[PDB]
């Protein structure tokens, strides 16, 4: 066998069966006789490659394989590489190197220091020494992108090497089965358990990796077994518990002082799958308030060791998140009373309120719709007014990169192909990865972007406001139509420039069959 | 509180009370008002300094903290680095770092991109970004050094930082406990017990993380229930078993050729706590053979992903070795035979075979002794002769770098106060660590050094033997006095010449109050 | 031919003849047939082997070449490598990788991520992709190492690649010359010229890389020509003009404060390959008083980069100074007269002051003698103190790295066989690299060791009286026998503990045949 047969015959076994790629001349030798169980999702630019495999990743609950040209191409990808370490997303990175033969005169297109270019965005990273290590690379690049914490990891093939013969013992790679699913053992589980029991006033932190392991069901249980209020961590990724549930309390402004004092009279806080934690703002002000003391259960070693408060376990969320719900007892205290719904904003005939967007997108969109955030200056209103009952329904840029929604929108659409898609992007965001629409309308995904048109950088705008910093320059966003956009990529385009376009909008959005932009004049 | 205060509260609430240096000026600033309940071991040379503290972090199965000068004191230290990486040594490296206010002329004694000079050799690796981080920094390198898999990590400090204010918030660092004393859930547990109750022919292959866990007596019930052979794992850095029980089948050579012959039979192999495989020697072949499967357990994800066969979990070593003993079912299979003893080689009244060396030293040793073994051409038949029947018996360099044996057997025997340490060193190793001998005569440590002087790099000379090559140079270190290397430092020194003479010095050294160093004229 | 041989031919080619070397088993396919003419240095540990080289290369100022054996064995040298950056030093650092076949599975002796492993402390470095690049791997190595500014760099090499078919294109390398022998355009010479010509009251900084260039005489006649007083820069790796000039000012205090005000009153001051400038000390001040402009000409972008003021040019020393020299005006200035003779300190019959040591080697020492300091509590009455009137004739650890002279020292009278080096050690640091006497004893090299014995870290001792630091541990080193520690590595040894023992041991051993230690009780 070849490199190339075997390399491919290990990516089936392990699962994998789509490539996200911009091609290149190092990887031709790689994508020729692209097998036909395989198939090939096209971008037109890196960002949107990586954000699009990530965004299926994420929702698929499994490794996306990512095909590059050379440091270019890869460069052009680590603003995207940036959100998914910090969304522990499962990504594969391989980038196709020069010949080994012109690797030393580097020629054109070489990549020089491959293995350190990505860095420090990914776990691993790697050149191998020869053509028939290739196969064993890519195994330990499968395995260590899935193991917890997951993460991206980046491998880099001289285009030679895949007409190689390949080893004849890289057949004992193929079926290889990795497991982190583990737990506390059980005396030390028992005593966290008892913990929990007889605290009088515990709350609960949710964060990303909860979504990530499915552990939303196995949380609610804790949840309504403890009586306890449930948070969702700062700076938030995803959404790990139902936004209506009578437990839910909401996003954690992600400032220092903000959460102590939220946390206050709550003697024991249980974290799980979240960092402690991913403040933005500065608020100083205690860690937490006399009287509380924390524990965070996380899958990562690196979120353990920097938590400036509080016990740690390492170990997966899924394990974890079953075991406390099946453990714990049934707390005799009243369960916690639901939010009150969101208060209706004043809405004229004029421009939109964002407000009244999330309003309406939750009363017409379907109950198991999944939704993107890349609207920065409306993501606390957006938190409290959808209603998201089932996992996997929110997305947010984890590092705060902007470019990560409007592909991410499209690989979370082809993950999830029965659950709508909204998509909901500022004018500014917008942009980064604009190309994306281009995948969307030729594959038929089916994505929905709404795009919320003020004509500013407006978290950055209030930003400046606080900070009563004066002469700022480049906040300013004018002169953009993202119909002709739409257009110039081949996505229906709409315009809602009040409520009763945006309703009109929606609604042949929704009934579309394919991809649709809706352009809204807000505020 | 200082910065100072702050730190040096956090270690003692964290369990560290030794500080293993050799002092330059950017530490005065850390060392001074040095706390009354620690003590410092100096050092002459940073690779001992390390190795010290290296044996001391093994054989205690707990942190060692470590202060160096700068990139110099760094760089000395990296080859002990490289060993500590292979054995997962749970080490915090400090190092002293300019004045904040000198570090941009680079003056001398800056430490330049500090942060990336004991890369890759280190778990994590930081300079803070500002005095009052560095306690913070330092919680971040206690627990990075000490989770699973346990690594060496290191932090820069610029001098100027510890008379600095600390934050009051700093506190909530002093008493976190994080763990990682986790294995695999009970639905997949339940699955592989099954399995290992299933086999008709297990095998059982140990490595060093079972040591370090002190997991020995669980894998001696494990392989009695399974009525297993059990292995050490190839260039095994510790004893994970006892060498005299009845299952016991010694040390794997490393050739993958050579174990899958030596497996080939036994239907499930079960790794626990070991690389799959640290080979070394190029020996081809099957990785497996036909009718073999492999099965890992490791505490590390590098190892997990490296495999090139078997499944793997990755789990904390004591806990999963602790449930496995305890849920297997006694199998109605007849419990392995001993392996006969050694035979006696032909010894006459001239210089010492090692074979002669090693059967005397097993003669008068105290049945808990700790061996340190750095005689690298002696290494097959000193596990063949000495009978280590309790844990933390044996330690040899775990990425085959010389210089670790001599100083760490300091630290071992000062972890182990009543076990009598006796490090079997080559004349070759001897002189990589020498001047370590001056800690164990000034802190009287009494650490027994035998010295192995056939006058060459004997596995070299071997090595070269088979691969035919001729006109080596370098391979032949004639004309050391070890007797009067000892006196140098301090050391009380003895030569044996023939038996006679190495069975009375033995005796004279078993006896003394203090180090001993025995100079062996060896074949 | 194979890569062995096309490599060695390159070698040899390029002016390349001796190899440094600790070896290894990664190693002996590249040892193997060792050129007939060729030769081997062997020392017994890495921070030996790479000291010598770096002495043999400054001494000689050409490259020089070094073979380690894999991470351990590079680690080990990392300290030195410390030094070896900061000097300058070109040094082409191989090490051993593990064969191709098993670099994957992480066998043994595997390097991992070679390339970094020595970074930040290299010019470049390097693993090639397949064994045909080693040629042409080597010969890049050979011109990063040799080209202004000069340094170290790596090289890792799996050592299957050796008996491997070499690209018979490789030819082209053989005889490559490459120069970066360059001055400044004429036009903007012209300028710098006048302005040195039109100053009023000139000073002349010089540093190591004046001394590397053999540019000496050629600022010898640029100070005569100026009239402008002398002075070397901070901290001093070498000695860059005649101590005894007229012109000669002596070594500069390392301190922004103390350097500026030396420098008052002064309009133009001309550095000339120095960093500006070496600062220790915390001394704040101004970094030049009013009325001084500094010119600044080094063969280093980085140094160029970080100066904190003044006008700079990168540039050959050797050229531009040779250029400044011819070109500049006989001011008719009154030439500097001399600084007078240090004063005698009082002696008694007891144990040594320093300051009589120096000044009883400068009356017994040859005229050309060459000395080597790394008595670290000595350097200013060391500077005071001896005549050194030829260029080469002072060598001082360039990063304050320990452990540099002692091995360097060996080095040097290897470079140079007919002028008598002496390195004077004091006993802290003597014990940093303290094997490397071996290396003298075998190859007959007649380096003389004064060990400099005052029982203590005397500069630590010193620094923390004046930051008034109490409770400092780890500062002292009583009971080492140097003479010991000599017999242990077969180098004649004598002991001084008085002036009359001092003079009758310094007979001795100028006029002794081989390497000789003497062991001096100093105050
Ligand atoms: C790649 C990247 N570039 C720049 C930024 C900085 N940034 C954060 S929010 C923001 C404004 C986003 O504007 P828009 O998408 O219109 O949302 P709005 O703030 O108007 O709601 C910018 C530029 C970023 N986070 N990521
Ligand atoms: C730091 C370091 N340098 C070099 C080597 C290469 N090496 C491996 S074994 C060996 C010989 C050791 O000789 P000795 O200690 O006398 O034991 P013997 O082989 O004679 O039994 C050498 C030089 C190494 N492993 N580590
Ligand atoms: C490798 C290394 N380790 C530690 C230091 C810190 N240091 C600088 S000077 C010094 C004392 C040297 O003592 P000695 O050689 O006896 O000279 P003295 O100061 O007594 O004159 C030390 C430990 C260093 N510069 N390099
Ligand atoms: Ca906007
Ligand atoms: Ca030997
Ligand atoms: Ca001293
Ligand atoms: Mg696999
Ligand atoms: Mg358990
Ligand atoms: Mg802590
Ligand atoms: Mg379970
Ligand atoms: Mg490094
Ligand atoms: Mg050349
Ligand atoms: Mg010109």
């Amino acid at each position: 066998a070849s490199v190339h047969g075997t390399t491919y015959e290990l990516l089936r076994r392990q699962g994998i069966d789509t490539v996200f790629g911009n091609p290149g001349s190092n990887e031709l030798p790689f994508l020729k006789d692209f097998p036909e169980d395989f198939r090939y999702i096209l971008a037109l630019q890196e960002a949107c490659v990586v954000g699009i495999a990530d965004g299926y990743a994420q929702a698929s609950r499994k490794p996306a394989f990512i095909n590059l040209h050379s440091a270019a191409g890869t460069g052009n990808a680590m603003g995207a590489l940036s959100n998914a370490w910090n969304s522990h997303s499962p990504l594969i990175v391989t980038a196709g190197q020069q010949t080994r033969a012109m690797i030393g005169v580097e020629a054109l297109l070489t990549n020089v220091d491959a293995a350190n270019l990505p860095r420090p965005l990914v776990k691993w990273s790697y050149e191998p020494a020869s053509a028939a290590e290739v196969p064993h690379a890519m195994s330990r690049a499968i395995h260590m992108a899935s193991m917890a914490p997951q993460g991206p990891v980046y491998l880099s093939v001289p285009y030679d090497d895949w007409d190689k013969d390949a080893d004849p013992q890289s057949h004992h790679l193929f079926d290889r089965h990795v497991s982190s699913s583990v737990r506390l053992n059980d005396q030390d589980l028992d005593i966290l358990v008892k913990a929990l029991n007889s605290a009088s006033n515990p709350a609960i932190v949710l964060g990303p990796d909860v979504d990530a392991a499915n552990a939303n069901a196995d949380c609610v249980m804790l949840a309504e077994r403890l009586k306890a209020p449930v948070w969702v961590a700062p700076s938030a990724p995803r959404c790990p518990f139902p936004t209506r549930h009578p437990c839910f309390r909401g996003l954690m402004p992600a400032g220092i002082a903000a959460i102590s004092q939220l946390l206050e009279g709550h003697d024991v806080v249980l974290v799980i799958g979240a960092p402690v934690f991913r403040y933005n703002q500065y608020d100083p002000g205690q860690y937490l308030k006399p009287g509380t003391r924390l524990i965070s259960v996380t899958c990562d070693p690196l979120e353990a060791a920097r938590a400036p408060m509080g016990d740690a376990i390492v170990a997966d969320i899924g394990a974890m998140a079953s075991a406390l719900a099946n453990l714990v007892e049934e707390s005799s205290r009243q369960l916690p009373t639901a939010a009150p719904e969101p208060a209706k904003v004043d809405q004229d005939a004029g421009r939109l309120h964002p407000e009244t967007v999330f309003d309406t997108l939750n009363d017409m969109a379907p109950e198991n719709a999944i939704y993107l955030n890349e609207s920065t200056s409306t993501t606390a209103q957006m938190w409290q007014r959808l209603n998201m009952r089932n996992p996997g329904s929110y997305y947010f840029c984890a590092a705060g990169g902007l470019g990560f929604a409007l592909p991410a929108a499209i690989g979370v659409q082809l993950a999830e192909p029965e659950r709508q898609v909204i998509a909901v992007i500022g004018d500014g965001s917008a942009n980064y990865s604009i190309s994306a629409l281009w995948t969307a309308a030729q594959y038929n995904i089916p994505t929905i972007f709404v795009i919320m048109n003020n004509g500013t950088y407006g978290a950055l705008r209030w930003f400046a406001g606080v900070l009563e910093a004066e002469n700022v320059p480049g906040l300013d966003v004018p002169g953009i139509d993202f119909r002709a956009l739409a257009k110039g990529y081949g996505v229906q385009a709409l315009k809602a420039d009040n409520l009763e376009q945006l309703k009109g909008s929606l609604q042949e959005a929704l009934s579309a069959k394919g991809p649709v932009l809706i352009e809204v004049s807000t505020v």
